[PDB]
């Protein structure tokens, strides 16, 4: 095995190390570049949002409700839970003439330390509809009413909703059924393990897809939905997460050169549109990537995923400037003192 | 190297494992038990409170202040920041006749969520004398005034105050000023690095002092000092950490048999006084214990700290019992489903 590692020092004295898996995909899933094990066995968690919200969308009559491409940034969302997250499934439960007590998911704190603060203040409770998931849960209900299944169980994997994710995140990833293991999710749906290198070809399909429609060229009703997707994310990037989230800022700065998604317990994934960067990579189409912090850490991941997006090429310094708070976190002590900082020995093999 | 982990799972299937070091040693600091690499060096961050109260006990004019039993427990700790713990920081100024503008030390969030609660409430903005560190700095502060020295500095490396400091942890490590490294820590003061073992070496002398004043054996000054620290967290375990913490819940439970300290980035170190258990294990003395979570995670770290204790057969299942919630820590979702759990396959070497 690879000694891949992120390490934080205080005076240049190792404090923290956290083990780095990371794999770099062409467009069918070839292996291009890797850290630590690219096929470790990992929970996508909410990476797979944009395989949930594709099974979600090749569900005969859900494009009668008029969802439209923020409400699908949504589905792919593990949003801030901002008044406007809210309020957007608040009217997707009213396009499926849904209640909030349909709902199969719980509140949570906020995954923003700004709003969770201000409900703090305030002694408010999170319910339902506050989920960071709660997109993805309106959209399964919406699946539900559009075939006539029956809401009360969308999300008990005897639910046809949930037969057609496991086959969708199967086909994405190009493995058999009993090659895909499944968990419970904090918002108490199926959720599904794989090889981390199959998380980065669902981001290159996602990528090479957008890059197939861009050149009007003939897709699949597959295609088509995975480039709607990704032009939903790209276009909402405050939908899948919020202000000063990672996921939002990096896909702002990269202005639809690329989508990514946070994995809770420090994965993630990123899709990038086929570019002069590809390219010098070794492949004539799109790129994914995906990480994994062995430990969990989601402060090392972000800085992890910003050295490894500055390695490859991808965006400008500039554009990678406005994730600097990402790539080299602050290590300022009480009195304003500069203690430590972040470190990244790994090295990328091919 | 070893191959010592603590794993967190999602019905079965790894989220994140940890790798965790431990030092089981004698009142000697020889090596008994030992988990993933027991001499790792390591930044003993707050654990390191017990050497440095040493430090300010052993200046001279210090004894004329009065510090009681709780103070000395509040030198040695890292508080919630409770209004007790403000208040006694504010006594402890006054008994040197100093100001909260004299520490050198600065606010942050506390490290109680109940507490930094009602702070978010009121809109509160900590300053210098709710450090979790203000004790320490007092004590900082009243050895620098004791001896006649300038107090503005007295947390500078090169103030009379810190060489004693440097000295006395090399010397209770039992190690040339060489073989221990310095950085800054959270509060500005300088903070060691050391050998594990040599953190555990502490805690074991910390206990075997007890052991020898609660004897009646003539000690040196340095060993009633060193006795005197352990009575005084043992007594006054809310003063080290506060409700709900670890630390306190861990010494309350033991009653006086042994003292506990988080060190930050997930050390932590107990000293147990000689015992039917302490025998058991192979010494006729007291025994230190060292552990470090290679990640820095604080939740892995009391699972792993509550774990050996029970492997190491450290107080009753009825003592332990009252740390169930740290041992094996709640995996329930937002819909009240438990979801994972939290696995321990390190083993003991001798
Ligand atoms: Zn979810
Ligand atoms: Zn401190």
């Amino acid at each position: 095995p690879s000694e891949d590692f992120v390490v934080t020092d205080r005076g240049g004295i190792v404090e923290n190390s956290h083990r780095v898996h990371a794999a770099v995909v062409d467009a069918k899933g070839r292996l291009l570049y890797a850290l630590g094990n690219p096929t470790r066995m990992t929970l996508a968690r909410s990476a797979a949002k944009p395989a949930q919200a594709l099974a979600i969308l090749e569900t005969e009559g859900v494009a009668g409700y008029g969802f439209d491409d923020a409400d699908i940034a949504l589905m792919c969302a593990s949003h801030s839970s901002e008044d406007r997250h809210i309020a957007r499934t608040r009217a997707m439960l009213s396009k499926i003439k849904a209640e909030e007590a349909d709902l199969r998911c719980g509140g949570h704190p906020s995954l923003s330390e700004m709003v969770n603060r201000s409900w703090i203040k305030q002694d408010f409770i999170p319910t339902a509809v506050c989920s960071n998931c709660s997109g993805k849960h309106v959209g399964m209900l919406a699946g539900a009413r559009a075939i006539g299944a029956g809401t009360d169980g969308y999300h008990l994997p005897d639910h046809p909703m949930q037969g057609r994710v496991k086959r969708t995140v199967a086909e994405l990833c190009d493995l058999d059924a009993g090659d895909v293991e499944w968990g419970t999710d904090g918002c108490n749906l199926p959720t599904p393990a794989f090889p981390l290198d199959r998380l980065g070809r669902i981001y290159a399909k996602l990528a090479s897809a957008a890059d197939g429609s861009d050149a009007g060229e003939g897709q699949s009703t597959r295609c088509a939905a995975l480039a709607h997707i990704f032009r939903a994310m790209a276009r909402h990037p405050e939908m899948v997460a919020g202000e000063g989230r990672y996921c939002t800022m990096l896909m702002r700065a990269f202005d639809g050169a690329l989508v990514g998604k946070l994995g809770a317990d420090a994965s993630y994934a990123i899709g990038v549109r086929a570019s002069d960067a590809t390219r010098q990579l070794g492949t004539d189409g799109a790129l994914g990537i995906s990480v994994k912090i062995e430990d969990g850490n989601l402060e090392m991941l972000y800085a992890v995923v910003t050295e490894l997006l500055e390695r490859l090429g991808i965006g400008s310094p500039d554009v990678r400037s406005q994730l600097a708070s990402f790539h080299h976190p602050q290590r300022v002590n009480t009195m304003g003192v500069t203690t430590g900082g972040v470190s990244f020995p790994f090295k990328l093999r091919g």
